[PDB]
């Protein structure tokens, strides 16, 4: 037996009026735990406030989208729980309006496009971004961090930011987004859905 210990542990989150914000959070223990997002010790769930769950539920994104101010700016809380016990982690959430973004705040020059791409063709979508210090780029598809390194080699991060995707197939269709971080804050690219198509024939 063992009680619940979080494996990751959510960021805080500087974003800017009008974007996204997400917060992850993921635990282990014996049994395996649920993870559950609060504020205040309150249920988070609205129309702008989604949790997306993973892993059986040991894992949770919370997403905020449209972020407003100063309304959301506020301390949210990730509830670990099984028989042996319950923790909770915390993170903070502070939204920037347009007009207040310091100079290195993270800019998206450049967001990826919708992709339309023929099954088991190669399929590229870039992001390119700017910022002080230099933004380190992440994906997310269908509101869930994308981890190429757990990907098999099916996906990979190009060094200049773009996402790549191998071999396309079904499975690869969705919702991407773009996200450039660094200690100014985060920033959101506007989505990009991937479509994967026949080729064309004669008849
Ligand atoms: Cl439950």
């Amino acid at each position: 037996e063992s009680p619940p210990v979080f494996i990751k542990k959510p960021v805080d989150q500087i974003g800017v009026s009008g974007g996204v914000a997400s917060f992850v959070c993921q635990a282990t223990g014996d049994p395996k735990p649920r993870v559950t997002w609060n504020k205040k010790g309150k249920k988070v769930n609205s129309q702008r406030f989604e949790t997306i769950e993973f892993d059986e539920s040991a894992g949770a994104v919370l997403r905020i989208q449209p972020l407003r101010t100063p309304r959301d700016e506020n301390i949210y809380e990730c509830v670990a729980q099984n028989p042996h016990g319950e923790v909770t982690v915390h993170a903070k959430l502070t939204v920037l309006r347009e007009d207040q973004l310091p100079p290195g705040f993270p800019n998206i020059d450049m967001g990826p496009q919708l992709k339309v791409v023929e099954r088991t063709r190669t399929a590229t979508m870039l992001c390119a971004a700017s910022g002080n210090p230099d933004p380190e780029i992440t994906w997310f598809k269908d509101f869930l961090p994308v981890d190429p390194s757990t990907s098999n080699g099916r996906i990979k991060q190009l060094r200049s930011g773009g996402l790549q995707i191998e071999s396309s197939e079904e499975t690869d269709q969705g919702k991407y987004e773009c996200v450039a971080s660094n200690s100014a804050g985060v920033r959101y690219s506007s989505p990009a859905n991937l479509y994967v198509r026949v080729g064309t024939k004669h008849h």
